[PDB]
């Protein structure tokens, strides 16, 4: 009876606040981590929320898994309003001339490979029905050029180029296809390191206009405004939610 | 007591479709027209939130009359939540070569200077209380060449270029200012001009990816979604409502 939401990620960082806008909207939530022990941690996360939560481990690289997965998930709830592409890596080396060429392609791997999986078995179904929604998750890095994020940038466009060619394939069959596109936010991990002094808050927010970081729910919201049902003449987009920092 | 939204427009089109997404979300809305008669339409227009609307005659080409009905706002309701500049016009002729002079500077009027002229009132006010959000319609003229809309295409242009321009200005000072850039959408005036049999709904929709023309509720969507307190983090972004469009 509710509407069915997948998230790759839901355990941590922007992944875990759009499960949770999700679930305050009335969704039945499945979310997925790599690691089976995670489950477990899911009626803490999630207090009140329990029974409307599905876990499911997956590595999105694994495109057999991905393809199980959703097949999983259309049998047992028999819908599948909304996928968003949540799962990503990031790592940053130096200068373009010191990166590894085993970073990029573990980059490549989740970033790029793991969002077509997902969009592929997904567009599947959806094409069926002829209705759903797929947000994507690039970056700011996805449409400007940005020092020492080259590699994690170039896979982010590369979002980007699948999130408006899908949505020109599929705009006739009523699937709207959009992206996010986050400036620097303020997760658990950044956090963290802010706190472990090695990295000053007004330091990096400076390069937002705002003069802030951004925060998960930020995100969130941008993502389910893009998701939801009220959402029928939206695709091909990308919001940027950066403090201004595109428009500069 | 409630947030305080003003609209140039409310009484037909886009404009009547954005001051009823305010009204259904708990705001005190204020409307304008150029024209004094048509503030008794309110109650037979907005049957049920009539107590929420306070009807303000103004033609924004006239900064005099937009920097005295801003004030009087303000000096009443005692803040400024939100502005939308809707009020714009379209006078379309032929190619470029075959244009009109007074056709532009009408255009350039209404929708560069009057958009100017509230955005430059309003934002003296949102200034001292360090928030407030701005929503301006461009269109898809804005960011694309359209045979046949050149002229139009340029205010709308122009339109991005204040909203950018402010936003970047602006962002330190807690304000929010964006814009929309709606895609053809099926007004009042645009479903008569099929029914008059000069164009076909078919003819025009094919233009957008999703092969139908957009609503004004899509617009006004898409509008509240900038406008409203949860956004916090999105500045200087133009929102593409154009079912793909701007996507090919
Ligand atoms: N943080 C930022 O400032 C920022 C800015 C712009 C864009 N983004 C993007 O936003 C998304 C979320 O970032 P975040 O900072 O919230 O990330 P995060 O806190 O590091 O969390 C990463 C999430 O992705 C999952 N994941 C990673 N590799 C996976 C794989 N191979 N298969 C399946 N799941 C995998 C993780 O699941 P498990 O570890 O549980 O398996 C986890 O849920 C990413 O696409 C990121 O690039 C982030
Ligand atoms: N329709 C579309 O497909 C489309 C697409 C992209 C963008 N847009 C833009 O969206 C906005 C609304 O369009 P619409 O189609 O809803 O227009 P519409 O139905 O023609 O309504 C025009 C509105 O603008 C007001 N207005 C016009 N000139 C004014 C002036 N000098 N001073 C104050 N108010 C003035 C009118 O008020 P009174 O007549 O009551 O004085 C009316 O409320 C415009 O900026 C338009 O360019 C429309």
């Amino acid at each position: 009876m509710k509407k069915n939401v997948l998230i790759t990620g839901g355990f941590k960082g922007i992944g875990k606040q759009v499960a949770l806008e999700f679930l305050k909207n009335d969704y039945h939530v499945c979310i997925t981590s790599r690691y089976f022990e995670k489950e477990k941690r899911i009626p803490h996360l999630f207090s009140s929320y329990e029974e409307n939560i599905s876990f499911y481990q997956l590595d999105v690289t694994d495109e057999e898994q991905v393809n199980e997965i959703i097949n999983k998930i259309v049998k047992k709830f028999g819908r599948l309003d909304v996928l968003v592409n949540n799962a990503g890596i990031s790592l940053s080396d130096g200068l373009l001339t010191e990166t590894k060429t085993t970073d990029f392609n573990k980059m490549i791997n989740t970033n790029i490979l793991g969002t077509y999986f997902c969009m592929k078995y997904a567009l599947k179904h959806m094409q069926k029905v002829s209705c759903g929604a797929i947000v994507n998750i690039s970056s700011i890095t996805g449409l400007s050029g940005f020092p020492y994020s080259i590699l994690y940038g170039s896979t982010k466009h590369a979002v980007i180029g699948l999130t408006k060619g899908a949505a020109v394939e599929f705009a006739d069959k009523g699937i709207k296809i959009n992206a996010v596109a986050p400036g620097i936010i303020k997760t658990e991990t950044l956090q963290k390191e802010i706190d472990s002094g090695e990295f000053s808050e007004d330091s990096i927010s400076s390069i937002h206009p705002m003069q802030k970081l951004g925060t998960t729910l930020d995100v969130a919201k941008g993502i389910y405004f893009l998701a939801n049902e009220d959402n029928n003449f939206i695709t091909g987009h990308v919001l940027s939610i950066d403090g201004g920092y595109l428009s500069q």
